[PDB]
């Protein structure tokens, strides 16, 4: 599913992501924009052989099981395929664990490089929330 911008903001809020660990909704929408362009089915293969999955490009090295990332963990206790669903529940619940892991949203390199320090509220501007 490719979400609309406000549609995704609303779904993220529904699932308790808004201001989670102090990160406003615009941060999460911005991260999703640059990680996946709002596409739940996004996948990307990393140089180390791990894969990033879903709207927030969650990585199989630590967070989910895909059966093909040697030496990896599955800390969200989910198959990586669950992160590709039209229902963002699994991605949100896993993101909550990731952002609580110590480095906040810096876990998402694209958030650090493209969202951090910017006017992230622009991502939810106009949205009925
Ligand atoms: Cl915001
Ligand atoms: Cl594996
Ligand atoms: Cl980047």
């Amino acid at each position: 599913k490719v979400f609309g911008r406000c549609e995704l903001a609303a779904a993220m809020k529904r699932h308790g992501l808004d201001n989670y660990r102090g990160y406003s909704l615009g941060n999460w929408v911005c991260a999703a924009k640059f990680e996946s362009n709002f596409n739940t089915q996004a996948t990307n293969r990393n140089t180390d052989g791990s894969t990033d999955y879903g709207i927030l490009q969650i990585n199989s090295r630590w967070w989910c099981n895909d059966g093909r990332t040697p030496g990896s963990r599955n800390l969200c206790n989910i198959p990586c395929s669950a992160l590709l669903s039209s229902d963002i529940t699994a991605s949100v619940n896993c993101a909550k664990k990731i952002v609580s892991d110590g480095n906040g949203m810096n876990a998402w390199v694209a958030w650090r490089n493209r969202c951090k320090g910017t006017d992230v509220q622009a991502w939810i501007r106009g949205c009925r929330l």
